[PDB]
């Protein structure tokens, strides 16, 4: 997804998707500790500057090639012949991100974290679960699709409590695989040969650029659905993981 401005929701879907997850902790008072939340809230720089980095410097972006933010389920590997992959680059920011929370280093902490929320954000998207890069054909499609999610998010926010608590183990890698299983599963629904016909045709007919855009809004609001949930209970693991028990 979009990481275009640091602090602003308008252009980064991966901010929105985790604020949206953030919100979900906020509602929920049942299980969620609330002081979780006013932690996330104090170090929110050093999250979100994770969050975007991912997209813009080494080796988080792999030589300007993204290879680290794909990750298919099905042979667990990302488009480029023995590139690293979203699961184990996630899981490993995670991980980092714990043993300096432990240390009380929690500048270091926050932003591995947000780093790692990326990842998880990316496999949540069907594209990034398929190996479908903005030069697979028609090449383009993915970042105008990416550009178009921004202008509709907001109408898919979750307004419950429930996040996916506890949806996989304790493994970080297993959340990620889990995400992108379900996303690789909803591809189709953005990626066919009607929406590929149109989003040609979107070139010299305005009318057609309605078309695709309609065709996968669906799809597109079940998935941010989705990625909210599990970044929820992604960040509420990570914190019953390192936050000492
Ligand atoms: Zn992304
Ligand atoms: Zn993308
Ligand atoms: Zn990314």
């Amino acid at each position: 997804w979009s990481a275009e401005d640091k602090h602003k929701e308008g252009v980064n879907s991966h901010l929105w998707i985790v604020n949206r997850a953030i919100d979900i902790m906020s509602r929920n008072t049942t299980l969620v500790k609330q002081d979780r939340v006013a932690q996330l809230n104090e170090w929110r720089t050093e999250l979100e500057n994770g969050i975007y980095a991912a997209n813009y410097e080494n080796p988080y972006y792999d030589n300007s090639t993204f290879a680290s933010h794909f990750y298919d389920p099905d042979n667990g590997k990302t488009y480029i012949p023995f590139a690293k992959q979203a699961k184990e680059t996630g899981a490993k920011y995670f991980k980092l991100a714990g043993e300096s929370y432990k240390n009380k280093d929690m500048k270091q902490a926050f932003f591995y974290l947000g780093l790692s929320l990326h990842y998880l954000g990316d496999v949540n998207q069907p594209m990034h679960a398929a190996n479908f890069t903005n030069l697979s054909y028609p090449q383009g499609f993915h970042s105008k699709y990416e550009n178009f999610v921004d202008t509709i998010k907001d109408n898919y926010k979750v307004t419950d409590g429930n996040g996916y608590w506890n949806w996989k183990g304790t493994n970080p890698e297993e959340w990620i695989h889990g995400a992108a299983v379900v996303a690789k599963q909803d591809y189709s629904g953005i990626v066919n040969d009607n929406t590929k016909d149109w989003f040609v045709k979107a070139a010299v007919s305005q009318e057609y650029a309605d078309k695709w855009r309609a065709e996968v809004t669906p799809m597109t609001g079940k998935r941010l659905m989705d990625a909210q949930r599990v970044t929820a209970g992604y960040i509420q693991l990570w914190f019953d993981t390192y936050g000492d028990r």
